[PDB]
């Protein structure tokens, strides 16, 4: 029964408007349900930013009962939702790798000479206009963000991410939930307790918890949103102006989405 | 019996030091003989410059008698040497295609955005240093030659060719063979006849021919050498200086080889 809501909560960690409950009860074709799951999962991963973009993430339904949702990588069974979110997180963590900096060391395209951008400006104009495949190293974009870009065939793509952590997501949403209390005496008491237990600790103590009893069961606890990817397949792929436009779009979507998730997080913080 | 010498003459049209007679009579393994044939043929094609570099040219021996040599393209039987050189030429001609100019329209790498180099200088430095695959359009090199370059994986390659024709090859070699007569009276007579029949016509009339009786049977009559390719797979592939060096090398080899073939041609002209 409960697999549908699990997956929806998972997706909800990112701006993923899953409608699986509106089709699972509609008798939708199993292959179309799986297809939609998979597209949702892939988008989810673009948002989470694990640097696992080099993999095929697929999602399936089970044939037996109690019907669960299988997470697969490259057609191999990896996880199931019934394992709880934390296990899925650790599973994905064993897959991710980081370089000398706190950044993904992987790269998207099959291995082999990722572009050492170094410096320069017309550096990439050549690549957008006159190049088959390539992928850049990370660009240390000054605006508090890191970005890289690649193209595969007729598809051009850019990703942007800020180094984040569910803990920063929770600090923001928890402080914001404390500010939204609108009960200065109770708020005062909780702020006073935050001095020793942090924002989250105080908020947990307010709801008759010992160490986040329901917290560990909920997804948002780990793998917050920290990245986004903009891609286009189509004539404009080499326009370059389109490329700056993608970058702008990506920054805008990153900021909007992480603020949106803090909004939803803060919301559930007060229930 | 005669297939070995046919192939050797074919190869001899280009600087191809075939030794097939030293191994066919040595009992060499059939697969190694075929392998060597194939490598020779591919080099031959680099020299001839048909713009068919996008194909797999392979050469095989026959199992029956009288054992002939099969020319294959992409594992399909295309021609056999027993067909005479002219037929092989026409066969290859149906394969070649030329653009708005007298140049091959094909390109090497699978189709899709060959680089419109247009103008510019650091245009390509980006590509040698920071690019996976690509291939340029032809470069109108001022030095009476056209050149283009591409890379496939860890292999970087450049080709250079001059627009030529076996007829120009024969005009040069024939005039040179007339000058090498060293019999000013006979030479005078043949030069006088050239006025109406061309150099080749005069030289044919000197050897009791009507329209090149043996000429049509010999390879050099068609598909002269007009191109060469320099390729490297190895660290230096992105050095760029190595790239200029390849270009220099290619021009040098083109000039040396076409002069060498004129030498050998002229030689057979006087027998």
């Amino acid at each position: 029964e409960d697999a549908l809501r699990g997956f929806d909560a998972l997706m909800a960690t990112a701006g993923v408007e899953s409608t699986i409950v509106k089709h699972a009860a509609s008798g939708a074709d199993s292959q179309t349900l799986n297809d939609e799951l998979t597209r949702s999962l892939q988008l989810a991963h673009d948002r989470w930013g694990l640097g696992l973009l080099h993999l095929r993430h697929e999602a399936r339904l089970d044939r037996g009962e109690d019907t669960d949702v299988i997470l697969l990588v490259d057609g191999r069974e990896v996880a199931r939702l019934s394992q709880g979110a934390a296990a899925i997180s650790a599973t994905y963590e064993t897959m991710r790798a980081q370089n000398a900096d706190d950044l993904s060391d992987w790269g998207v395209l099959p291995e082999g000479h990722r572009v050492t951008l170094k410096a320069g400006n017309n550096q990439m104009r050549v690549l957008v206009e006159d190049a088959r495949d390539f992928e850049t190293h990370w660009s240390s974009e000054r605006g508090g963000a890191f970005v890289r870009t690649w193209r595969q065939g007729e598809t051009l793509a850019v990703e942007v991410h800020r180094p984040a952590s569910p803990g920063t997501a929770l600090a923001k949403a928890a402080w914001k939930a404390i500010m939204s209390i609108k009960d200065r005496n109770f708020q005062r008491e909780l702020m006073e307790r935050s001095n020793s237990v942090g924002m989250l600790g105080a908020l947990l103590g307010a709801r008759h918890k010992d160490a986040g009893r329901a917290l560990e069961r909920l997804p948002e606890a780990h793998f917050a949103v920290r990245s986004t990817v903009v891609r286009m397949t189509g004539g404009a792929q080499r326009e370059f102006d389109q490329w700056r436009s993608m970058v702008r779009e990506g920054l805008d979507q990153l900021d909007e989405l992480q603020k949106t998730t803090t909004r939803h997080l803060t919301e559930i913080l007060r229930h």
